[PDB]
């Protein structure tokens, strides 16, 4: 029994930390009322379509049925009053927010022959090895730190949820890959927000070095035509 | 071992291979999207830089 | 042969090198052209930041 | 072993004297050749600039 | 007669170069007791 949080275009991708900074002080307000619980709290869901904080705090409909309930760790508040960490724990879609009852569907179904299924991994760790070499974000080490050969990787799906946190697709996007209930359309829609920002990104390159080449070769002509002016002196 | 390691060799590839070519039938279907929305997100990018 | 062959490639290593650099030297005449116009530009700006 | 490497230097550097004397004489053969042959070099690379 | 070694999930191809970083540090006291 918590109002829904005012995420505030701040998007909390499973498994992957974050911080949020709401410029409303009303929630620093419930912050404080539940540091006296022994075991204080927050749960995360995501915005539909035209955000409004009049609509959020008027209506609770606009707010996801999709929520994403987590921990708390500890407060900061370097300059901001509300600097608030929130990570991605307890994923949740609630039947009907207006009404809160809640369980936790955090289905997991996997097929007993686990070989073959596993072959789609080396494609995945492949293209998020292909998407931060050849456009870096986030460091490589955390790479280094989650590798496939140490058989860490309890939960796969967590893997391929962090592998898509480090895609630039659209948080509507997000929350039709959330949507969906098979395994291997979740990962093939994954996949191709992965292929959807490769897209763009090595078209950026191509632009890039085109533009670059444009003016190398107006200027390096240009040197052409000084050696020309100079090489050719006192002769006219 | 030289039977063995064909054999390994042969159902590794053919584990590499087989990803390889419903690969590219998942990348083709996703290929099956249209260009008109390569051009649209082409549209979208011409729409960055003041206006 | 070997001296004249020899002497063939120090003939051309000498006539390419005079056009490196003359070409380099022309060059640098350029980036110093420029550079200082850089720095009467810093005057233009300190000039017209508080000149 | 003084005097022998000693030696040794004195007819290495007849040697490399020889050949440096007999090839200050075809660099100077070759400098016979008139300047007017560079400066038609020159004029051809008058001719080919600019591609 | 050597402790058995924590592979930690490392294969290590025959002739072929390889890395281990167990994260255990009593290997390391090992490591400086054979120099």
């Amino acid at each position: 029994h918590l109002p829904l949080i005012a995420i505030t275009r701040n998007p909390v991708f499973p498994r992957f930390i974050k911080i949020i900074e709401v410029k409303n002080k009303k929630l620093v307000e419930l912050l404080r009322r539940k540091v006296r619980l022994a075991q204080p709290y927050v749960g995360v869901f995501l915005k539909r379509d035209d955000s409004n904080e009049s609509d959020v705090v008027e209506s609770l409909d606009e707010i996801y049925h999709t929520g994403t309930f987590a921990q708390i760790h500890e407060m900061q508040d370097l300059g901001d009053k509300l600097r608030m960490i929130v990570m991605g724990h307890r994923r949740v879609h609630i039947s009907r927010q207006l009404e809160m009852v809640e369980v936790e569907n955090v289905v997991h179904e996997d097929f007993q022959v686990t070989e073959e299924v596993k072959a789609l991994t080396a494609e995945i760790v492949k293209t998020i090895r292909d998407i931060i070499a050849l456009n870096p974000l986030y460091r490589e080490s955390v790479l280094q730190m989650m590798q496939a050969g140490q058989r860490v990787v309890d939960n796969p799906i967590y893997l391929s949820d962090m592998g898509a946190a480090l895609t630039g697709a659209e948080s509507h996007e997000l929350q039709d890959v959330l949507e969906e209930t098979n395994i291997p359309k979740r990962l093939y829609k994954a996949l191709s927000l992965l292929k959807k920002e490769f897209e763009l990104s090595k078209l950026q390159q191509r632009l890039g070095r085109e533009v670059e080449e444009k003016i190398k070769q107006t200027h390096r002509k240009y040197l052409l035509q000084e050696q020309l002016k100079i090489i050719k002196k006192e002769l006219g």
